[PDB]
DNA sequence: CCCGGACCTGTGACAAATTGCCCTCAGACGG
DNA sequence: GGCCGTCTGAGGGCAATTTGTCACAGGTCCG
């Protein structure tokens, strides 16, 4: 199945894309890399590929594509639009892109990968966001470490402000994105909280592959 | 000493958003 | 040649779940 490459630095970017806008991103960055930025997507392979009907597929896409508006990219640091023309479709089911051609040397440049079949049942984007992290620091084998700080998980992945309450942080988004990643991928992911005096600053994640 | 106050945790409620489903009808194509 | 039946997808919606927010119960240590 497709193996999606990116840099480190798109990994590490700070953004707020939705779970269809990012499964759009995969394609892009999938197409740009396989060579001025112009990308195109079809309906009916888009509903094959995560196992949609082509309406809902249409459904997804249509409102992914109107939703980049005004939607921007920060690498730290630097900001930039994802796209510099709306979105138009000259054929019936297909549909034609225009990514800034300045993001081109932060997707290939030191690099993050994985297979699309890891990722396409994940729900939740900022589960998507953790298995992108944790899969830059994964080794050949299949397991890995890393310490990763609460206020740069917090920045980096754009997380809303009432998750600045650790106990909300815990609840809402690192308890579920676990339970997602250990359910609907093949890596076995646990934690541990790392603490300074009262405050919980970095959580520790290892894993290795099923 | 005990207190009020500034921290921390978890849970019950409720509001806002997102999920996979369902139904309609015209476009594109070929037999 | 040209009409029509089928495969698509562009629309309009839905209720059941999940995600985002905040009040209040309950712990510690400080001055
Ligand atoms: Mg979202
Ligand atoms: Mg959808
Ligand atoms: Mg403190
Ligand atoms: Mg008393
Ligand atoms: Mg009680
Ligand atoms: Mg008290």
């Amino acid at each position: 199945s497709p193996r999606i490459v990116q840099s480190n630095d798109l990994t590490e970017a700070a953004y707020s894309l939705s779970r269809d806008q990012k499964r759009m991103l995969y394609l892009f960055v999938d197409q740009i890399r396989k060579s001025d930025g112009i990308c195109e997507i079809h309906v009916a392979k888009y509903a094959e590929i995560f196992g949609l009907t082509s309406a809902e597929a249409s459904k997804d896409i249509r409102q992914a594509l109107k939703s980049f508006a005004g939607k921007e990219v920060v690498f730290y640091y630097e900001s930039f639009p994802w796209f510099i023309k709306p979105a138009h479709s000259p054929s019936r089911g297909l549909y034609s892109v225009h990514i800034n051609p300045y993001l081109i040397p932060f997707f290939i440049g030191r690099f993050t990968q994985f297979r699309l079949s890891e990722t396409k049942e994940i729900t939740n984007p900022y589960a998507m966001r953790l298995y992108e992290s944790l899969c830059q620091y994964r080794k050949p084998d299949g397991s890995g470490i890393v310490s990763l700080k609460i206020d740069w998980i917090i920045e980096r992945y754009q997380l809303p402000q009432s998750y600045q309450r650790m106990p909300d942080f815990r609840r809402r988004f690192l308890q579920v994105c676990v339970n997602e990643i250990n359910s609907r991928t093949p890596m076995r992911l646990s934690y541990i909280e790392k603490k300074k005096g009262r405050q919980t600053t970095h959580i520790v994640f290892s894993f290795r592959d099923i």
